[PDB]
C-alpha cells in the first residue's frame, strides 16, 4: 500500500525493551520494533556481555 511515514507513538520503547527502535512500515501499514546489536532475547531484553569486557 502507498502511505506515507510517520513516526512511533509516545510510549516507543513501551513493549519493545533496553531502548527499542520502533517504527512504522508505510508500505503494509505495519509496525515493527528493530533491536540493537549485542542484544539478545527474543524481547532484546539483555546485553552480551563478552564484548565489553575484552
Amino acid at each position: 500500500v502507498v502511505s506515507h511515514f510517520n513516526d512511533c507513538p509516545l510510549s516507543h520503547d513501551g513493549y519493545c525493551l533496553h531502548d527499542g527502535v520502533c517504527m512504522y512500515i508505510e508500505a503494509l501499514d505495519k509496525y515493527a520494533c528493530n533491536c540493537v546489536v549485542g542484544y539478545i532475547g527474543e524481547r532484546c531484553q539483555y546485553r552480551d556481555l563478552k564484548w565489553w569486557e575484552l
